[PDB]
């Protein structure tokens, strides 16, 4: 009965059927998003309304529509059509990827570049990426998408080893034109082969690793109700899905003693951006939203058993819409096990004889999606002490380029003539904070250093600071790790036995921010990115750091605007946005296919219990 | 037949017969540090000396000796009367942890103290604390503890929960006298029990917890030979281990193809000190090197299987000396053992149709030890992918004073009037380099941003820059978290295939250094804390940061002694010292027991391999 259970191929089907009666897709149009939508606030009083948003593109050249359906009531609540020169473009659907290369290989730009180069058309993938906004005039209002050529020898080739450097197009994917082709010159086609599973270049095989068996007797310590309602070690959450975000988590709360205590309301990545370092013209407008633009979540992986995930693995199979309305499953694409995490506590004690070791252990929730080239893992953790912690495990292969004669100070050299540009992979975790409920604020700590005097008399104290954020104008925070700063949201009127509000602290990895020049576009398209941490106050429609329509939007929607309002933030409703990322300067062990690297964030109670949380764990 | 074997019974038990034939080790001797040195350089060539390392303490008050023993030839060959006033003291040996409380309990200062706070004396624990270098003239050249006192109310009370605050007394361990009882007035003695296996407060265990089983049907994919030399997955190293420093690694060497190329020559945490930042003249001088004052070794736990290390592990045993030179075995001291560390390698390729999965590993190799109430855990990873990692692991139960009433800056509330001083715990990693042999660098790499301008004209390009650290008065270095700091290993005479020197980059956690005034007595003993990076040139006798006795030794020795030599570290022989720790504002849940927190780094191949090292691994 749960109003946060996942979307069902029954309620996919009927948000088709209502659009259907309701004229609102017919035969020109696809479905470019659609996703369940959050109870109101305030709405367990009420009886179920579950409600779907749906993104309606249209092949034909008209204007899309944002609609929201009522699936419980099998009606159209709402539905406007979009000016997507003011608001934005509709994410990049899926059959528009090979639209790119069936376009240019009969257009006598391309192929004369192709021709200069020595290159068969018929061997030349052409990925198909996110324009932006730059200073071409005519793709405003126009769903544009640019053109990078790599070489495939054979069908079963890895085309990025040998990418085509110095070529550049430009197609609008509905009107079916090439607008651009631009040929800045030649650049030699690196020649060796990426093929990691090819045995001249893997060798032969290790037979030294000898198998590691995880296996549960008696199953799983969590259990499942409801299709996706957890719980597990005092903690209960649902589990969500959504093709923008991927793995959404829900109702995160933890059972101490009798009261079921919330923490945070919704988790999420809300968007994630990887932006390229290369200022060559070729590439130098090169920014993926992943989330954003391309909907990560749609391109889930389904995750093999003893392989993707091992141990005794629970899997949801979460259900999408295809671009025509019709259900589509993820075939196990959610994860879900408990895994041993070494030592919990530990005590030898002298003087009273008595020797204590207990175990950890964390629940993981992860999802696997690729994008091109790209692979990414998204993990949530949830540890028998109370922390919770987000991670990112990326890997793929790495996007290349030539190589530069002579070097570069913006690319890597991964193998001879073979070059990586120099980009970040940058993340925005939503956290709908409810740390015992809704009354929550924010404060920043600090580490304070005292010196040497009156009252420290030795030069050996030290301190701490923290500065309440009351309003939004004052925070947008920026990471200090040399002062130790971290971030806690506490609840003002909910105290602990020794009178203190209740709180859990943010942990960052302090990682560097966006490095892009501020008056660049993607400073202004990824402002969320320049900053370490914001705090909104809550609104419904307040979903994206980025705001709703990414592709090729510029400036004007997401954080920036959201913030403007300078609510109250002090004792109120409240959303922490936390930037984090990976920069990446590939090495030649990312080659030909990269190990994975990661980043991340935890929170940790803070006088959120009255004692431990983990002293009722059993021996062994 | 190895050089770098664990020392044997044997050899303790000859070291100690060379030592008594010579007149070394009469019956008012005991042996305070004991271990095997290492080889000297070069020494491969010539044959085995197995030379130990001895500090001969005297309790009749004569001065004690620094020795050298070659077990080998049953020689003594050198031995020095030490001066302790101008050197240091000796480490604290385990026989004075009794002595504190014992003179404590007949003297009737103490006695007084102990009666106006209606504690029976039969109930006063003492903690036998290192005294450190402040004003007490009459302390240099003396072996002092200073006393700290807990009430425990039965023999398995946990004594931490009753702090006697207020009050410290200081003795001479050697004569036997109390030098000082300082009773700054009474503190309540917190009353609540921390009594973590008392069902009253722990409650009902419970009974949720599914088992996890971890089983290697074939057994592990590491071998063990000459008692300690390790081969896994390409890494082969020797698994030293000293009553000093713990578990030491040598000669960390990968297989590339055919060739055995060193990486690091040593690995070891070389000091780790615990500093507290509470002002009040009860606890103002407590700062414990667990490393140099107290040998961590030496309190090595035997660890229980499936209970402190859970899988298939193959244990090490050390023996040591204890104080008359007889050996001593810690039964089950050091874990090894491989797990499986999630997904290596993974990309799902459109272009080619070839979906392709790999599993990590990593060989972890580990200690646990307890000095007081503090329980910490070493381990070292060797990761598939060529990542070499170090973790700490901190547990125990927090040291603990009164909470004094209307509250503290420097001292946390746990329990009703309990307090936990603010404290840091602080390491020293000494990287003993080898990067493909010994003719190493180290540059410190930034991220470098760029303007938008001529060259960069969307404003998207970023970059990096490297500074190699030329001689040692250039290279004490800081983090810098916001601009993405590491430092490179690398070897200038060994180039990879794409004409670019081999390294490996130090991937840092930039956690706050030592936060203590820098004109404080432990911002000087400890200077090694104030900044996370040292690069020395390598030296035979320059060991540890804090120099061969920190016990009662003012600053003069360590780190700022060595680089003062101001070598050349371009393309030489050189040690990283690598300062990394977790500063600690005690939280309730620490109580009564706390859980696990964790602080480390890591090391990544940089252009070390020719591509990927793990393209041989098998599926599945
Ligand atoms: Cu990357
Ligand atoms: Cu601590
Ligand atoms: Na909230
Ligand atoms: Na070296």
């Amino acid at each position: 009965a749960s109003p946060f259970r996942l979307a069902s191929a029954g309620e996919i089907s009927e948000v088709q059927g209502i659009l259907r009666t309701a004229g609102l897709l017919g035969p020109e149009k696809r479905i470019a998003y659609l996703g369940v939508l959050d109870p109101a606030r305030g709405a367990g009083s009420e009886a179920e309304d579950r409600r779907f948003r749906v993104f309606i593109h249209d092949v034909s050249g008209a204007r899309p529509q944002e609609v929201t359906v009522s699936v419980t009531n099998g009606t159209v609540i709402s539905a406007v059509e979009l000016d997507t020169a003011a608001t934005g473009e509709l994410p990049v659907l899926e059959e528009e990827f090979e639209v790119v290369e069936q376009l240019l290989a009969t257009d006598e730009r391309w192929l004369k570049a192709l021709a200069a180069r020595n290159l068969d058309v018929s061997k030349v993938r052409v990925a198909p990426l996110s324009a932006g906004v730059f200073e071409y005039a005519e793709e405003r209002g126009r769903r544009i998408l640019r053109g990078l050529a790599f070489v495939q020898d054979f069908p079963e080739d890895s085309a990025w080893a040998h990418p085509v450097d110095g070529l550049v197009a430009y197609v609008d994917v509905v009107s079916k034109e090439v607008t651009r082709v631009i040929d800045t010159g030649v650049f030699p086609v690196p020649a060796e082969h990426g093929n990691y599973t090819d045995p001249e270049l893997t060798g032969p095989l290790r037979t030294t690793q000898k198998p590691i068996s995880i296996t549960q007797p008696e199953g799983p310590s969590f259990t499942v109700t409801g299709g996706n309602h957890i719980e597990w070690e005092k903690w209960s959450l649902d589990v969500g899905f959504d093709v923008r975000e991927g793995v959404v988590l829900h109702n995160i709360a933890f059972r101490d003693g009798d009261r079921l205590r919330p923490i945070i309301n919704r988790a999420s990545i809300a968007e994630m951006v990887v932006p390229y370092g290369d200022p060559s013209p070729i590439r130098s407008w090169q920014n993926y939203f992943d989330t954003g633009e391309y909907l990560v979540g749609q391109y889930a992986n389904s995750l093999e058993l003893g392989c993707d995930c091992l141990g005794d693995i629970t899997y949801l199979s979460p259900v999408i819409s295809d671009a025509f309305g019709n259900p589509r499953e993820i075939r196990n694409g959610i994860c879900m096990h408990e895994e041993d995490w070494g030592i919990l506590a530990k005590h030898s004690d002298l003087w009273s004889g008595i020797n204590y070791t207990r175990r950890n252990r964390r629940m993981v929730i992860s999802f696997f999606t690729t994008i091109g080239n790209y692979d990414y893992g998204f993990y949530w953790y949830l540890y028998l002490d109370g922390t919770i912690e987000f991670e990112a495990k990326a890997t793929g292969v790495v996007f290349t380029s030539a190589f530069p004669e002579g070097g570069s100070d913006n690319i890597s050299q991964l193998a001879p003539g073979l070059g990586a540009p120099f980009h970040q992979h940058i993340f925005s975790a939503r956290l709908d904070m409810a740390i015992d409920g809704f009354t929550n604020r924010v404060e920043e700590e600090d580490v304070v250093r005292q010196t040497m005097g009156p009252g420290n008399e030795r030069g050996n104290a030290f301190s701490r600071k923290r500065t309440v954020l009351t309003r939004e104008s004052e925070a947008v925070r920026e990471a200090d790790a040399r002062t130790g700063r971290t971030w806690i949201i506490s609840n003002p009127e909910s105290k602990n036995r020794l009178n203190e509000p209740v709180g859990y602290k943010l942990h960052a990895h302090n990682q560097p921010t966006l490095l892009a020049d501020p008056g660049s576009s993607i400073a202004r398209r990824a402002a969320f990115a320049t900053k370490d941490l914001w705090v909104t106050r809550y609104a419904d429609d307040e979903r994206y750091p980025t705001g709703d329509f990414v592709n090729q939007h510029s400036g004007g929607a997401g954080l920036p605007s959201y913030i403007a309002q300078d609510r109250d933030i002090d004792g109120q409703d409240i959303v922490v946005w936390h930037t984090f990322g990976l920069t990446h300067f590939p090495r030649v062990e990312d080659w030909p296919i990269m190990p994975v690297d990661t980043v991340g964030f935890k929170l940790r109670p803070e006088g959120f219990f009255d004692r431990s949380p983990v002293l009722d764990v059993p021996a062994n």
